[PDB]
């Protein structure tokens, strides 16, 4: 099928067996930005839903599908390949609601629905929106969906900006200067030094920050949910010329999303920017290995190069260079392994 | 057909050497000064079983063991690592100047092909509760490549179990699982997977330190001798117990740690992860009944701690506990692959 | 009468026996804020009873009548239906009131008055206010109040705000958990778990807190005891929108009272809330089996349905739900059984 | 029936109604001292009830059937006539014994037993034993006893002691003594003070105490519980002549209980003592009205009499006279309606 087809085995057991447990669940389900919101794009547009047919992509719990129920769908058909599906059977009996909602158990794109669908609901954002690759699912699965069908969410924005750390850089080689000591119990582990740096700085950063250490407007990559094909997310080039608004020195790029549910009656948002209320999702921040120097009026400019993995992620690579003076940086960073830096 | 592969599910062993291709994963391990100046202790105090003979080192990682090998007269050391970290401990060893001396043979030590027998094998296995990771098989497999007149360092391995007192932390965890009792979460009734989440909740083990003074009965002690022990023997783990409670109140679950003893030709050396010795990386591990058992000072506590392994890596718990005098029993299994990080 | 008619026999044993007992009526006086509240609004109004003729709804010792007397009363006729009436009786004779204190021996139901009354007095309120159901008996009672007379009190506002407390919570669902034990000396109770958890979580918690648990501004419920007839106090429907100041988990409602004499010269309030000191009504809070999650701004409706049984009591029915999500708890209570914490 | 010629009905519906709650059931259940006898008064004498018919009477919860079954009896006929007796049905179908036990809802006088059985056991205790009339419900249930049957308790005792307790003396008056004044808010209520003392003399105290107050080794009253009748219960007349082993005030009478099971492998005692573990019986205490000065060595003689009233407890007469000097003091209280005074 196209999900085994790029990926693992190894990294797909691991990945539905992280989500097979009940506490996973309920952190997502937790997180009020994340339910209630969703739960208002869905109710706040009923018109899209009255007596409509929903296909809901990785279902988890259901809650999603209950949602769209409470909106008046007519029927849902709740994918999830998880043992989770287990239990979204078990609620779907318990609320009454099995004549309108139907659990099928499997992979999204290995599974068989008996009709198309009129929309499709689905929450695949990982970090930096891509991670998890899922967002491949959730667009594999408008082979269902009708001419006249909708997806909500509709579109997703990703927004990179530079910022300014020096505390967050320099707690890099804090960490890997363990290895720079000549008689560690009497061995000398100086030669590993540089790798346990370059490490370091491929782990992209997981936490939040204070708005202020951003030194220019950010920069919109949009995917369009409705007519983005899976192929379009196996390599993401966005680039970027930042104008920039502060001097400083640039340490790396900052990440963020929004989503927007376009329906019929209005336009929900969902924002994980750090000006916005912190979510599960953080924000994400990628370093340089040397930092850049800018004034305020000068240009960054670059790409930001994604490039899906079979380990349900992307390596990542950004260059970007100061127009004014040439000067340069780059890093290779693994979007699978992330820090966790958040306290 | 290697006897590491017949045992281990091919998703878990890509990730187990994943993760431990860290360097920063190795940082963690070192700087536990207790383990590392403990292991340093035990070789160099007995230089004797190492002077001019011949040495293998078991899951090596980055080679510090070999390397203290070394600095007690070892004539050849088969340092066996199947990580990636293993072309870090051959920089290692060049950067030292002891290519003459440590020989990385990476790979598993299940597959490897050594060129000779050896004189003593050494090793650090131990995971949370001594047994998670199951390496402890691969540490006695090894013995196919030992003398008969051959030493283990470690050479035996304790594990230590008693009762303890605790509800705040039984109460932290029935409060997570109330989350699933909820009628209507956003109008959805949860409550039919409230048993469901108690399960899950509370065969999460529990590592972190806590005070002695929770223990209401001396501990029951479990040998294992590396030297005799056979691989097989480590599938079913049977600890039966008998606690004479010194204290009367409520049994919330049974605390776990180990001690591994070096005994070597000069001296015996000990390495404690006890709550009254100074913390280590391990901490300690504690499993919660899901009913607190109640007892008196004076009755006895008795039953069995039955620990099976399992194709990830890891072993299946289940703790059966009874009061003689009453017959108050309580039954509990636990995922030690999953636990509970507390500290 | 009316009084047998809404009242068990049974209850009504035990509670004119409770009634009877010195120590009780002790209780009730050593209460400064309510004696000292009562005794300011009769003496400062003192122009509506004199020379006037009174009626006070169970009198208990007396003190009350006392007070109108001190005021200036011309007549006082005190009802009480326990015992302590004759204790009353001794009183009124060693402090020489014979010539203005009449004490009426039985229920305010069932008795004969002579004539009718300028003002009515009384002391009718319980937990949670209408706990007892004696302000069915101090409405009653009207039938011998004269056109255009008062009522001391002359209103009751009920106050209700959400809080949060996850002690109170765990501490009532740890009860609770003894009936999980699947081998209590053998035994397994597990399949009473349910039974238990909603017998203990019926119970009002009676007693203080700090105001800074309540977690939107309180909504208020007058009743108006010289408008109110008996027969409203048979079903109390209260509805309810709380306005969320703070985020949190909202685990039940917070009651609490105040009484006000409105009088000729002044207006003098008795309030039991918790940013008031402190009296021997305390608070009451009642519990949700599950607790709600609500974000400050977002909005907590509802209704409180008071059912007064044959036990001198009330059924208590809580139905809340923040609006934005449809979280809904609803929640039984047994009014009767409180928890004293 | 026997039951209401004995009862008044507003008494019998708030004691049934009291006992409904199973708030109450857990309070007993959980005194261990209660429950871990009675278990191992019927499973140490597991031959007097393998095979055998058993009367539980006023099962509650059905807590002491099931130690009847484990014991291995073949029937047990469970007796409650609180509306927990549908918990214990409940509690029999869920712990798989719906052929051993049967719930028989009602009071033991009225209801309708099909045999005879070979043991009777029941926990019908009060404070001061006999508070309740419950023990007039267990001989009366003798008409289903065969003549070779035996009851588990087989007797109780009751004690009696003379203590000291200035504070708890002088505690009525103080309480008393509000009353006494000329101005309470302008009011003389010093004409009801009397009243108030004698209302607070009538009230049994019931909390526990240091052993050092008693001044006399207890005198003994025995039920004989196989012997006796339920007639022999309605007047209980206990002389006493107490030797006096301490010099002092005599403020009243202190009470315990102990109930023995006499199996025929063994006697098991249940003991309330001050001496012994605190119990949910707690002790009683009745005051003089006057002290008595009584020295080392003096005899304190007089009657404590037990008549039982129709509110299912008793009124208490006590008249106690120093032999060798001649003061004499008495008391008359109401056992139904105790002064709870422990903290
Ligand atoms: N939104 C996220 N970042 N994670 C939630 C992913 C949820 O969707 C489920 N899921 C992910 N991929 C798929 C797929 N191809 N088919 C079905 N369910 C899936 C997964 O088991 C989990 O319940
Ligand atoms: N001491 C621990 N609890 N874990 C450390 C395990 C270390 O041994 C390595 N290792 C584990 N099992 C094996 C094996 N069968 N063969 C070789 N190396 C192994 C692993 O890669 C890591 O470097
Ligand atoms: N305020 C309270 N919570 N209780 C006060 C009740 C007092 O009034 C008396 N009382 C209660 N109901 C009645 C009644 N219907 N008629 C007369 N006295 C009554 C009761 O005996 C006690 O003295
Ligand atoms: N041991 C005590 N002090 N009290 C226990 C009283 C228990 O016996 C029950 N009980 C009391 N009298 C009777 C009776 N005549 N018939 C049946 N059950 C009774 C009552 O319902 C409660 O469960």
């Amino acid at each position: 099928s196209v999900f085994s087809e790029r990926t693992e085995e190894s990294s797909a057991v691991q990945y539905f067996q992280f989500y097979g447990y009940l506490s996973q669940q309920q952190n997502m389900m937790q997180d009020y930005v994340r339910t209630g919101t969703y739960q208002r794009a869905i109710l706040q547009n009923h018109t899209d839903f009255k007596d409509k047919i929903v296909l809901d992509v990785g279902c988890g719990s259901g809650i999603l599908s209950f949602f769209a129920a409470q909106a008046g769908a007519r029927k849902i058909y709740a994918v999830e390949a998880s043992t989770m599906a287990q239990h979204a059977e078990v609620l779907v009996k318990s609320n009454n609601l099995t004549d309108r909602i139907v659990v099928i158990p499997g992979k999204v794109e290995e599974v068989s629905l008996p009709e198309q669908v009129d929309i499709i609901i689905s929450e695949p954002m990982g970090y930096m929106l891509f991670n998890e690759r899922m967002l491949e699912s959730y667009l594999h699965a408008k082979k269902y969906l009708k001419p006249s069908g909708n997806m909500f969410p509709t579109i997703g924005d990703v927004h990179l900006a530079p910022f300014t750390d020096e505390q967050l850089y320099m707690e890099q080689f804090t960490k890997a200067n363990f290895w720079y000591q000549p008689s560690f119990h009497g061995v000398d582990l100086s030669a590993l030094r540089g790798a346990a740096v370059d490490e370091y700085f491929r782990q992209p950063v997981v936490d939040t920050f204070d708005i202020r250490i951003l030194m220019a407007k950010s920069v919109k990559y949009t995917v369009n949910f409705l007519e983005a094909k899976e192929g379009d997310l196996h390599r993401i080039e966005i680039p970027f010329k930042f104008h920039m608004l502060h001097s400083g020195l640039v340490h790396g790029l900052a990440f963020w999303f929004d989503v927007a549910f376009i329906g019929s009656i209005m336009t929900v948002w969902l924002s994980t920017a750090p000006t916005e209320p912190l979510t599960h999702w953080y924000q994400v921040r990628c370093l340089f290995q040397s930092p850049l120097f800018a004034k305020a009026g000068d240009t960054l400019s670059g790409t930001c190069l994604l490039i899906a993995n079979k380990r349900q992620s992307y390596d990542i690579s950004i260059v970007a260079q100061v127009d004014q003076t040439g000067s340069k940086s780059s890093n290779l960073l693994d979007l699978k392994n992330p820090f966790f830096r958040y306290t």
